[PDB]
């Protein structure tokens, strides 16, 4: 829960809303979480195109720059780090615990947008994704909950009855939204976007 | 629950409904409940440019005249008084309990509004805001529950299992509302809102 | 359960569909149950304008005439029965069980309109309405519950966990429909209707 | 021909139960007619309903007049209407009513909107036209469409061709609602059968 | 699990979308499920007016020609086969256990339309619809759960608790969708479907 | 031309189940359609679908005519039919086709609205042309766009210019609908084209 | 008269709790005026309310100029305006009003969308008149409707006859919104008794 | 200017994730161009954007052509293109531009809906104007808006007046959407300064 952090970056919109006017573009917010080895997770969705990537601590209003390891396109995550110190001082990383089952009670847990406050979300797992090897093996690929998932959460972590990280989140953007509807990559898919980049 | 008030005043609405025509007014519902001191909990947002509330309580047809003591612009609380004794004669002030946690069950007591029977509300806390000072210690800002709090009700008290208050209830007025989703002013918020007052 | 009977009448529509067109009516479906005495429980807002009323039991197809005895106007009851004794053979009148509590389970049995099968409804009692008399005492005025009730539905009866009667079903009217809002009207009700009626 | 137009109250019962558990709601409603030839008023059928009595309003005083119902619709949403004190008709030139109007025909619609005494004037065109055949081949005209909203309290006002004369009374459209544009007209002819069958 | 295999077809949309143009047509995705005697169970809506549909099992990529045996028309229920012996090698079908009660946990397995992964879907039993003979017997006809099954899933198998087959799933159609609503035929339906086949 | 527009009558049966354990939801329909040369009547080929038998209605009777389907269209919504009673011919002058209509064009749409057995003639004006072209340069209207709603029944009506000649078959938009005052016509080349492939 | 037509900025408090535990949101907004005779500004009373300080800009630079609020309206939304700087007057022609507008007469009406800083000209026709009467029955025009829509930051700026003289001032439909269609004007009646009322 | 108009293919990725363990959906989309004079293609910024590369297509024939993105804009969009293929261009009239238009001017827009290959010809008229102003009281035009939707494939297109001269690049609004009536052009200035820019 203090392994939390804030993320700030510059979205610009990807329509123009006038034909005649210049694509619009405003400073958002978007929610990561610290894990071992000096890193910080998030998605990718908020670092697309940045300049540059600005991170937030609980209790500090200091601001720290954050660097862009690694921006996944086949999943919304992305892998950052500080080269400051005093940001690792006397933090955390969460610990990853055992996949969820259905109807499992999740906590999500990130910075809604346009303030520094830590909202907690309380959702259950309401359906998950499951992929299929040709070998015949199966790992989870996806997890829904039965919570929406306000904007600048995203990205903040999912944790299960005994506080351990069970993944991402993410709020529903397709469809409808706001209708108690969200999203979570399971630690497997988040596994493998590391090795992916750690052995490449 | 006897503790629990119906507020009567009089609305004065944000907008001009034509632009040639005087802002639409009509006297409006709300609710409120007794605490410890003669003093009397509700929303500010029904007793802002007041020229008068009145109070009534539940079996009675009597009507009071209340006192603006206070009225919050940090939060959405007023606080009020009134002179006659009659009032407080014979009326228990509720009882602050315990924080609730999440998916804990709430129950909120108001008046719905054109009415003077009293509605009970079952919701569950489905969502937590949380402060969070420089000093590293963290305080409960706000609540969110998954049932939707009718107009009237607005500003009475919402209550734990055991028949406890933990704070004042408010309809959702931004996003969408009906789709069952409510807020709650936990007790700490309360707190700080009568030490602010008593104190200056 | 084979206490509850399906009810045909004729529902003439409230409004002009076109100004210069006959009001549109045609035959409507509603619900209702076998209580004590040869007495049958419905809605009031599906006899009203009546020029008659036809029941029919579940496994016959045989109608009979039913013989509208009052029709409520403070509440949507009405209290009917039937002259044929072969309506009344072999089969026994629902039980009233105590009264629910928030979040007690309910079930409601009915006839959704056009077909002759049994719908049965789960629904748990998310909000009370409460009366309160100058006397100091409170009974029990409305019940909501957190399930839909479809349209040929309304009127019949609702059961506790007992298989109990715990009042007359009500598909929700106003505000938004099939939004997971049922209502139902309390025994205490029912029986002031009929006190109403016996006594006068 | 402003001076023949008048606002007409009544007090309106709602058709549905808002709860089942309290009564009908109802409330004072408004609408608009006009006075024509041999101390009539013509207004719609709908406001009029019930054995409510109906007061009137004329343009420039706020003295109301009560009304006396001769005949109320019910093959089309016409009522006949009358008032006994003589100062109502002191010095007002009735409507005259003027040629079938055609497609694309310009209209005038003259009403009361609700909840105010002002006059409320709304522009039209004739979109469509629905037409009567008889077993000979003969045609009448059954009804009018224009392509304006006709706001609530104006239905029952009448509607002017170019040259100022009526042209039928004034009707929204109850479903569909309300900026879609479309408006009804009731034609002289349904009018005139109307009248002849009252007065036969 | 092992036994939800995924369906293609070619889907003819029932409208023309513009009056000159033909009919729009493009290749669909539906669920289905092996049970025994070399028999795979889906839903008649996605095999109508077919030309050939093929199926596929869950870690190989190869499809299959299915054999249409019989489609319902009582209910959306479609009876399938396969000549090829490779395709029911080393497959357990489905085993059919106890109905579900209300409130009960259901769980849908299916293909999510667009991909190859399973979806597996939380939901639970909100209704019951129930059949009644004239001998007096009741069987059950319909289930309704409280959880939406997204379009591809649509013919997949519903397991209760204990892993066992409890009917086949469909996405809501009618009325509103993607609100937390889907429907199962129970097992008995089912049954009679296969013995309607078989004996004639 | 208001003699040669009937009101054809056929069996509707929905494209998908209401429910998946029910028949296919199946009730009578209403649509329109018009007599050309050659004891020939055009009306549009979603209404007449299925092998169900359709009846046609002539504006001044209720006499029903049993009507036989010539062709029904695929490449565009038109069915060509006749009648076999004389009767139904005798007297009634056929429409008469004119000039290819432009943009702003006023167009006049004469149809029976569903549920009713009276005329409905629509204003409109063409508003958008959709234009085919050849391998070489030539071009022919496809179809035509009017800013007017066509209500249900009136597909299959005919399209009239300023000099009452016919000038297409009107045909309502099925998505979007309705009060986006979008409506359909195929225009005369693509009538021409599908008796030319009747015929040849 | 382009130039007389300035874009007014306020800093705009919601009249809501965005959250009952949050300060009321408070931002930045835009809306249009223009200048008169006499060294005045007219422009809406909505975007100058609160104790909040107003600037203005004009057409070609960036300058803001700090304004002098001299009256607010409450019978209407119309605020009076003036500024001490003599350089934002300097080379600039008043407004000219013009004759009171009729049914269907050409308006257009120019101001600033909200965000920007270019103007915006925006075509459309009187569809309605609202129109005061007095107890002697004389007749004084009281309100516009245009069908266009009044784009946000336009509310304010003024609307002119074919002859470009000034004929009210715009406002946006704060509901119905927003491609409705509609919008409103406060014709010059109305804003010379709120100038009369000021100067007496 | 039939023959000038050209169809555009690009493949289009979208930007969101559909599911946050998914690639981003990727498909081929459709949009509308049209030659000028000096071997270019003008088109929307919107569907050339990404590296894919893009293809075009003409009136008579299903040869597409591949093309070379010049110039894509960013304070606007509008893209220009050209195409190496000597056949393309052979025996086309380029189009010719004309007047600014003004308020009220019918205007007319060219373009292929998507999903097809016939060309569209859609109404319109000139509905609201955006004027850019200078430092020293200079104007230009920036942005048109018509009363016509224009369907996604069609952005791109030209915009005629009565002339049949191209007055501008048509597009449809991204948001509001759709059948608002409202549709975008950008009209010559913005155009010659996007190629002016170029040029430089």
């Amino acid at each position: 829960m203090d392994a939390v952090v804030k993320v700030f970056c510059v979205h610009t919109e990807p329509n123009f809303s006038l034909p005649w006017q210049r694509k619009r573009q405003y400073s958002s917010g978007s929610s990561g979480f610290i894990i071992g080895g000096r890193r910080v997770l998030t998605n990718a969705h908020s670092v697309e195109h940045h300049t540059q990537v600005k991170l937030k601590k609980r209790g500090s209003d200091t601001k720290y720059l954050a660097t862009v390891l690694a921006i996944g396109t086949e999943c919304d995550i992305a892998l950052l780090t500080v080269t400051d110190d005093e940001f690792w001082e006397g933090v955390s990383p969460v610990e990853f615990g055992d996949l969820p089952a259905l109807q499992d009670a999740v906590t999500v847990v990130g910075y809604p947008i346009g303030g520094d406050t830590i909202s907690v979300t309380s959702g259950v797992v309401s359906r998950m994704e499951i992929l299929s090897y040709v070998h015949g093996s199966t790992e989870l690929l996806g997890l829904q909950i039965d919570a929406a998932i306000n904007s600048g959460n995203s990205g903040g972590p999912a944790f299960n009855d005994k506080g351990k990280c069970v993944g991402i989140a993410f709020q529903s953007l397709k469809h409808e939204d706001a209708e108690n509807i969200g999203y979570v990559i399971p630690t497997p898919v988040i596994v493998h976007f590391i090795q992916d980049y750690e052995k490449h």
